[PDB]
């Protein structure tokens, strides 16, 4: 066999000096899967994200990863610019930003405008609506060409419709072929995801496909 492991966590522990804000972390992904990363408010989710992404070290275990990071934070920010540098920011391709915002139905919002994507914002964009914000963000980190996506719930401000087909068009199918991590609310993306992490209070409750989460619970609370 060839493997084509992407991401590796074994046996890893982290602290932020006192108690651990992730413990006995296991689980590995292949080129272009989907891994959903579940859990409650302060699980240590996107502390997770933080430890791929070099931020959080461990003090037991190893993590394995080498390529180029894209990175969909929580309350992400707006810089200063146009949407369109908003996403794009260095490198231009007409083809590939077309598709992003297609992808992540920001056509329509740049349609209606009277300069259409060459609109220029603030710090914070503040003059956007939250799900503007929020689109921007995601289109930015799906627009980069990196060889691990991060997105740390992207559809939190989104409403239920909006998210729906978001996940679909994007995280679903203009990144099909991508390694992405999602930090999800939604049961689901869960049963299209190809791997689910569930953590609890900084270890994992539950590693494995949507098959064997199926057969067993917390989840089906915890998930909307
Ligand atoms: N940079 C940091 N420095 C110190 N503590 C942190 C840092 N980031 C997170 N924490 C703490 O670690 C715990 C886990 O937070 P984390 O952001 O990983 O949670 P999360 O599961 O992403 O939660 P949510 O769903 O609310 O975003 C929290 O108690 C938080 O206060
Ligand atoms: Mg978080």
């Amino acid at each position: 066999s060839l493997t084509t492991t992407e991401v590796v966590m074994e046996n890893v522990t982290a602290f932020w000096g006192g108690t651990p804000v992730l413990k006995d972390i296991n689980f590995k992904i292949e080129r272009g899967q989907l891994l959903a990363v579940a859990g409650s408010t302060g699980a240590g989710k996107t502390s997770l994200l933080m430890m791929i992404m070099g931020e959080l070290e461990p003090s037991e275990g190893k993590i394995k990863h080498s390529g180029r990071i894209s990175f969909c934070s929580q309350f992400s920010w707006i810089m200063p610019g146009t949407i369109k540098e908003n996403i794009i920011g260095v490198s231009y391709d007409e083809y590939r930003y077309r598709s992003v915002i297609k992808a992540c139905q920001l056509e329509e919002d740049i349609s209606k405008f009277a300069e259409k994507d060459n609109i220029v914002l603030g710090e914070g964009g503040i003059t956007l609506s939250g799900g503007q914000r929020a689109r921007i963000s995601l289109a930015r980190a799906v627009y980069k060409d990196a060889d691990l996506y991060l997105l740390d719930s992207p559809f939190g401000y989104l409403d239920v419709l909006t998210e729906k087909e978001i996940f679909e068009s994007c995280v679903c199918k203009l990144m099909a072929n991508k390694t992405r991590i999602l930090v999800t609310s939604k049961m689901e993306h869960l049963k299209k995801a190809d791997k689910i992490l569930i953590l609890h209070e900084g270890s994992s409750y539950f590693y494995g496909t949507f098959s064997e989460l199926q057969n067993l619970d917390f989840s089906s609370k915890l998930m909307g």
